[PDB]
């Protein structure tokens, strides 16, 4: 059940007159914020998103509380209050901690709904429920029905930022297996995901993987569908191992087949599968209502069985043998912090989140040191390498294309059937290295195309402090072949790979490509298509996650109207207030 | 909409004939808890409580979700989770924050229900979420299906307390006029309603009560109706007034149309009135929205107007000229923490509660000084006056009778219009004494039969350590007429009177009357009829306010779990699990 | 390498002869200590306990600080200061926070030490570094050189003590699995071992066993031995499973197989085992550097595999195949805090350590009502079925005894060849219950002899307040053949069963049997031979973890001297102390 918007058309309660003089055009605001959104965004699992709204305008606590007894009725987690008119502070304003808000203003002078926005906004500050503040730029008349570019920017990044959090509440990461070589993020903190996001953990043994693929706990058919679908599509690339480590034909299809298994058992351990129900395998389709997961891979379950490469990277994908869908996000090396930020990415964009190992950063000398050759162009400055060990989503590719014919990536809604396998087509297959995945597997290769706008996020745990987030807004680049091959033959050519260079401010973190590598918090990164910080800034306030690092433009920062009080200062700010009004749900 | 308890029937994951074997019993077992709290308790406005059961047992995330979704759109803000089997813990339990939550595992061995209550228990406090234990004395048999009393007596303390913290929940509080002669209560923290009872402050100037009066802002054709019952009814009392500040009949008639008038208004105020908008007063037709309210009288409206005295009392009772009806909520002089005790009082009983000043202790010694005999039997070690200055739910007299026909107070419902008009007939209407309200008034004087057994609550807000709770449960007594005659001549004849007796432990603040005296923490308290200082104790936990004085056997103080975590001293763990968890709201 | 024991013996700084006097008395008081520690105590594994005296006597800075690079060389995790005149407190105290230090003053007259130990805790309390303080009752001459019963039992109940936390420091917890079942104590918290324990936590995903027994990952030849050695000692109880679920021999050899090849593997991992290095698995072959090990079993390893009934038991034993050894702590369902406790549990008595379900309370109106009689003797006010899900320490058998002849369990180097074989002979090997136990097992079935003294511990996290400890002192009963088979027969026959009886205080959770279960934080509990509350108190007090419950009289408690600062109350001193101090490692 979709988390719904409501809107609060609040007005002054005043007759003789003056009420009835403002109604229509109160309500009418009302009207139109929910055709604006509504038609301008989507939900990230795609549906429509309906907005609710008061049955009469609201001037004061009566009418107040009936909207509340109308909002908790229909699962709304996101409100919006808007008027043209001075109205009564403290008791029209919404009161419930929970739930992220905003506040329109018309900004005329006939009609002075920017007066009423600073006071209720002041009363929200004062009595330690922080909202947003939506302020027209220039003056309108008090005729005109048009919402102003500025008003819609923050109006739709608000309600973008508010579903979001209303996503995640009541949902379910699934670990499958534990802690992956000791790496920080495999030590699923549960009181993280409940305080601060609101999400229950569920824990679960890789034996149960295990379990689910021997005693054919799948759907049987599917697998003879999606090797099927395997062997139309996939296109192998070379085998890079020792020969008398090298697997024949039969062993070869042994392991694609559990893989493809183990794809399959996932999803249907996150959100159900009625077949196995009909099946009479009744406890096992229920699922772990899981919108986000991790699997651990190595060591333990590398050692003897495939590694979970391909399943991860079909999982991640938009789209698999079932058609076009929308993606799941599975964090490889089970690093449930890179899958927060995917969760994130996921639920702001509707796009394919790439996972990465931050694995080189190519310095200007260094490069010129090895390839002989100079770095041009985006990567001017410096390069880094995103590379992850064997497994990322086949969007990342950027045979996707826009309108204007550039590539990128996109919703699951916008995506035709030629451009799934177009995807594919960039994509070869190569099998994974015995030394380091005994169990075998397969890699999915691909190289991502050049000049595309990317943001690259961070999720960190920080004991003393609470969870940080780091932001860094770049571009892809695309090196001469002759440059690119050997640096690749020089890092690991199985896996697939981004040349990404950040936007620098010259200052701090982002003086030099060297610093923003050095000030990362994690060998792993997730990448969002787009230039997503201003929109992911707006989430961590929301969440009251302070940002360590980011090279969003200062003028880009939307947060809450409390916010200002804790300082000038960008940065000084977002951990005063951070610290105040702590974790959302306890 | 009322508020509702869900059911969260809880169960075993496994099948092979195990879940199958026991969903039966686990169902049936939350229709038997739904069943008894229906029958046996009722919402404090007389309506039915209603109870949502979930659409399945519940083994895991996925049920535990669709239970929530369920639940969200039902208006649930109590939930009680009931088993008879083991279960698998942390998936399983109810993760809200903001409701009062139970558990009741079934004492059995065959069914062992009270070990799947222990983990989930730790669980719970393990994660910051309290929850009720309802653990039964003696082991059950399987096929057993009735309910032992003990576990009727803590499933009911929970409901009945945590049904009070949901109804109380985004309501308002009414506070009408300021401060009065400094009163402490006075001074309305608009923070403690906001974050530990969920409500509301509405703040209306005492100019508006008269506005309402002056422009005729009122249902017109009661007002005679008012008017009209009084005259048939109201016995009146000595003018103890000085000769030339009494009043002829019509100056009197002016004064008690006012009086009525108030009555009417403020109720009109805090619920709203249709009868408005009949007449075109659309925006005073709403009302506030409030549950409580406050009015301040002394100085500023007692100076000149008539006094509350009347209105107060009425509203305050259960029955008035339109018959027998749920008592309101109004505090003298404005008191809001006194109004929180009559609240809480009268959603726990669903009775009328008695706003009383703590006007003087007698001790054994002066007693026998100014009447020359002995205090006897219950007054044996002290009596303390409880005497309010003017008004009193005319209930509060106790000429209502219970099945077996001695003194009290019931739910409104068990009132018949025949014990309405006895607790009338006990009351005599005496004027205001001019000195100290010139503007003149009526006071509801009664004397409170003997043996009735009452608590007695205050709450009191500590600066630096928040809200805490004093209870004193003990009993009314009657007085040799010579004795009493003598001590209410002394004190305000013309006021209505109590005299109470508490129970003493030998201990504390309750080592002697005197005492009990000496620690109260404010000059006013209140009266609840009956023992409920068990109630009130489960009440305080469930809101995080510490309680500082009580005189409960230390067997019926019911709390969650996790306070047992916090130490063995009952006063000691109440103190620092009140520290930890804070306010519930924000 | 364990640790040491450093003791210091400090004099009076002056010369010109009274120094000189001393240096005989103070140094010989050092070595009485040195020796009476290491003739009545041994290491938990059985080694004797080295005690590291200071090179000189200790008066001043210059010595005090020679001592500490000394004992920082030797390994010393405990300090015991020792003295029989005046010395300069702030100069010659142990100023390292970690240590657990005593201060052990002489109580002469001419010999002043008493005054010596006032003066220095006094220092230690107002440096932030709690100390112990041992003091005799009644005065000595100077020449007396033996040592009195009360100052022994503060020197050994101190040393004992401070060796557990030293033995702990460093260590590391296996967590083999994840979460069983939902259970709060097998959501391993990382940082309250680290913290608070100071140890580490290594996970370890239930497949990583799986590949050693299918990869041969074990020494093949104790395998045979094992077999063996089941073959001739194991008695086998009948099959109460259903018959189509009833496994044939073949499939029982290998069920048993397994089982054995578990506990070996499970020690292999904590421990490391040399042959497999021998064998070419050198990785395999160092472990994990573990003391105590959590190993998760249900749902996804019993679901398909053997479950670790026999497994968990025998190692928790204090004998195997290769004869009597210091017994592992493995925790069944991963129950990590259960761990700790046992760990405490086997650090201060050496013994093995029994795990426990708290299934069942038996009111005597329960126990008369089911089987016609009643319970009597220590049975008279209630019991307590303590039952584990099928495995729990051989050694429980309390078939074991003492010198006099009477029941118990003895540390590893007190038990006869002959005593084990008891122990064993006592048990019944009982297939597991498919429906719950998929994969088969064998349950280790015994019933404890009565009249035994027992302590049951727990140790519990609370959000807000961290770890606490629960001890509950009493004794084990046998109840009427009769009796027990109609109240087994209903519960679990297949499992060992221990009829547990807590000692009454009739004040807080131990008023009665039913409060005593009533308010214990867990499903599981641990129980430790013998009455040693006071011990894990002490220990307790070291580890800055609160008492939330205990029947120790108060006579016993033995806790540092600034904890009397805290308070008269022996538990509001505590809270207020641990909140003080908190962890001592981070
Ligand atoms: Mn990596
Ligand atoms: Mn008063
Ligand atoms: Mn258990």
């Amino acid at each position: 059940s979709l988390p719904k918007i409501g809107i609060r058309p609040v007005i002054d309660g005043r007759r003789m007159g003056v009420r009835e003089s403002l109604e229509a055009q109160t309500m009418n605001m009302a009207k139109a914020t929910a055709a604006l959104i509504s038609e301008k965004l989507r939900h990230a699992c795609g549906a429509q998103i309906e907005c609710v709204i008061a049955d009469t305008c609201i001037a004061g606590m009566a009418e107040s509380a009936a909207c509340e007894e109308k909002f908790s009725r229909q699962n709304v987690g996101v409100t919006i209050t808007v008027t043209p008119c001075w109205c009564y502070g403290s008791e029209t304003i919404d009161m419930d901690p929970l739930r992220p808000k905003a506040i329109w203003g018309f900004n005329g002078t006939e009609r002075p709904g920017a007066v009423y926005l600073a006071a209720a906004l002041a009363a929200h500050s004062q009595k330690g429920i922080p909202a947003f503040s939506i302020y027209g730029h220039d003056v309108q008349d008090a005729d005109d029905t048009t919402i102003p570019a500025d008003v819609e920017e923050k109006l739709l990044r608000f309600a973008r930022a508010g579903l979001a959090v209303a996503s995640m509440k009541g949902k379910s990461y699934l670990s499958v297996g534990g802690v992956s070589m000791g790496i920080a993020g495999s030590i699923v903190d549960h009181n993280f995901f409940e305080s601060w996001l609101g999400m229950k953990v569920q824990a679960v043994d890789m034996t149960e993987l295990r379990r689910r693929i021997d005693q054919k706990i799948y759907d049987e058919v599917e697998l003879e569908m999606a090797l099927a679908w395997a062997d139309k599509n996939f296109r192998y690339g070379e085998d890079q191992n020792a020969q008398h480590y090298k697997r024949d034909e039969e062993q070869s299809r042994a392991v694609l087949k559990e893989s493809l298994l183990m794809a399959m058992c996932i999803r249907d351990m996150m959100q159900g599968n009625e077949k196995l129900a009909e099946k009479g395998l009744v406890e096992e389709s229920l699922g772990y209502n899981a919108i986000a997961a991790g699997f651990q891979g190595q060591r333990h379950w590398t050692d003897q069985y495939p590694n979970g490469d391909t399943a991860e990277a079909l999982l991640n994908s938009s789209f698999d043998w079932n058609g076009v869908r929308e993606p799941f996000v599975v964090a490889t090396e089970n690093d449930s912090l890179n899958g927060v930020a995917m969760l994130m990415g996921h639920q702001l964009t509707g796009t394919a989140q790439v996972f990465a190992d931050v694995r080189t950063y190519w310095s200007p000398d260094a490069v010129e040191r090895v390839t002989g050759q100079p770095l041009t162009g985006l990567a001017e400055h410096g390069i880094i390498h995103l590379i992850n060990s064997g497994s990322a989503a086949l969007d990342g590719s950027c045979q996707q294309r826009d309108e204007e014919g550039k590539p990128t990536m996109k919703p699951h809604w916008e995506i035709s059937q030629k451009e799934a396998d177009a995807c594919l087509a960039a994509t070869e297959w190569c099998p994974a290295i015995h030394e380091y995945f005994r169990g075998g597997g397969y890699s999915s290769r691909f190289l991502t195309e050049g000049g595309v706008p990317f943001t690259m996020t961070r999720v960190n745990l920080i004991k003393g402090l609470g969870p940080v987030l780091q932001i860094a807004e770049g571009w892809s680049v695309e090196l001469p072949k002759a440059m690119h091959d050997q640096l690749d033959a020089r890092t690991n050519s199985t896996w697939p790979t981004t040349w990404f260079a950040p936007r620098l401010t010259g200052k701090g973190p982002f003086a030099d490509v060297y610093s923003v590598m050095a000030n990362w918090g994690a060998n792993h990164g997730v990448l969002t298509i787009g230039h997503v910080g201003a929109d992911f800034i707006t989430l961590a306030a929301m969440l009251r996650i302070p940002v360590c690092m980011h090279n969003v433009e200062e003028g880009k920062i939307y947060r809450p109207s409390s916010w200002a009080a804790h300082g000038m200062d960008t940065e000084g700010q977002d951990y005063r207030a951070c610290q105040n009004y702590g974790p959302l749900y306890k």
